[PDB]
């Protein structure tokens, strides 16, 4: 759990595109170093990590 930031609680980029399809299932889950959050259809994907 938790490894450098923290989730960005904006929801301001919304995809318009049909893309509903969950890939991650927590921070170690999401590659590289992108957090896993809900900022899309409303399943687990990864984004940006906030300090």
């Amino acid at each position: 759990n938790e490894k450098s930031g923290s989730c960005p609680d904006m929801s301001m980029p919304i995809p318009p595109l049909g893309i509903c399809k969950t890939l991650c299932n927590s921070d170690s889950g999401c590659p590289n170093v992108q957090k896993c959050c809900k900022n899309g259809c409303g399943f687990m994907t990864c984004t940006t990590p906030v300090p």
